[PDB]
């Protein structure tokens, strides 16, 4: 009794009809810039795949950010590079400015445009109801754009969202886990970060799509309007699903595994229990009430759904009443 196949409800065959070279990053040949044009200034953060620093382009005193990669596999490198080039110039998509050979690390260092970011842990405590709606809209532009270009980000979370608040500027970063979508393809579920992992990842259903990003976006929103970051705090990948079940309820969770004929890892048997689906109003309090509205809850509710197929797409979400105001571009 294998799982039931699944397809994205949108942008299903965008790569199908594009030139092989578009999505075939393995054959992509990296062209390098001059590492001598950049000087590191400060470390911004470090991960299992790289260390990031603020830097300066010795050529024009322009500020930049350098991502020095850890050894990982040539294939992995080309993938991130191809996706960044394919998406460059897209709305709110971080701009890859250069690619160079770090002589010290002997690995490739990716050079991006710099954003005067404000640590999200501090910024979120300041955000107003309008800010949230605004930045959420900006993130949707990015997601709709990359999805429409046949690409799944796969690591949507506050950390990969740079915000220059005074300029109301937002860029989506870290496309290291991003991958092209091909209908019927069974992906690796080891993506995204624990707290933003969708139930598909948690239950091990590999035939997922762009909708994975929409669940991740839902988690950010909930954490934003409720002033609780992260919203779903699991102790591990298993307990993570438990935290979600304790909110969305176990009935709908089980209805989901039945629909796609998913075989749950026995390890869940002793931890999921039985839980009623709570009302989004249960997370409202004197400290976040000002950020919660009927439209915000209706919208959140349509993003945070077990069935990835029933989740709102980025283009559909942008049409929600929650965003009517967001001082529509126009001028
Ligand atoms: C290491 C990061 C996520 N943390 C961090 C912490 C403090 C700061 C402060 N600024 N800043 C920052 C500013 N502009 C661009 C990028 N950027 C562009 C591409 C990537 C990296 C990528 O694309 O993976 C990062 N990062 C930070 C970034």
């Amino acid at each position: 009794s294998g799982p039931v196949p699944s397809r994205a409800r949108v942008y299903t065959d965008v790569n199908t009809h594009r030139p092989r070279e578009y999505w075939d990053y393995e054959s992509h040949v990296v062209e390098w810039g001059n590492q001598d044009d950049y000087q590191l200034v400060r470390k911004l953060g470090r991960g299992k795949y790289s260390e990031v620093f603020e830097a300066i382009n010795i050529t024009n005193n322009e500020k930049v950010v350098v991502k020095i990669l850890k050894p990982v596999k040539k294939k992995k490198i080309k993938r991130e590079i191809k996706i960044l080039e394919n998406l460059r110039g897209g709305p709110n998509i971080i701009t890859l400015a250069d690619i160079v050979k770090d002589p010290v690390s002997r690995t490739p260092a990716l050079v991006f445009e710099h954003v005067n970011n404000t640590d999200f842990k501090q910024l979120y405590q300041t955000l107003t109801d309008y800010d949230i709606r605004f930045y959420m809209y900006e993130i949707l532009k990015a997601l709709d754009y990359c999805h429409s270009m046949g690409i799944m980000h796969r690591d949507v979370k506050p950390h990969n969202v740079m915000i220059d608040h005074e300029h109301r500027k937002l860029r989506l970063i870290d496309w290291g886990l991003a991958e092209f979508y091909h209908p019927g393809q069974e992906y690796n579920v080891r993506v995204a970060s624990r707290y933003f992992k969708g139930p598909e990842l948690l239950v091990d259903y590999q035939m997922y799509d762009y909708s994975l990003d929409m669940w991740s976006l839902g988690c950010m929103l909930a954490s934003m309007i409720f002033r609780k970051e992260p919203f779903f705090h699991g102790h591990d990948n298993y307990d993570q699903l438990v935290r979600i079940a304790k909110v969305l309820g176990t009935e709908d969770l089980y209805d989901y595994i039945d629909k796609y004929n998913i075989e749950l890892d026995p390890r869940f048997n002793d931890i999921l229990g039985r839980h009623s689906r709570k009302r989004w109003e249960r997370f409202v309090h004197s400290e976040n009430q000002h950020l919660v509205s009927p439209e915000a809850l209706d919208f959140l509710d349509k993003l945070l759904r077990y069935d990835h197929q029933s989740r709102l797409t980025a283009r559909e979400a942008m049409e929600h009443p929650y965003f009517y105001t967001v001082v529509k571009d126009q001028a």
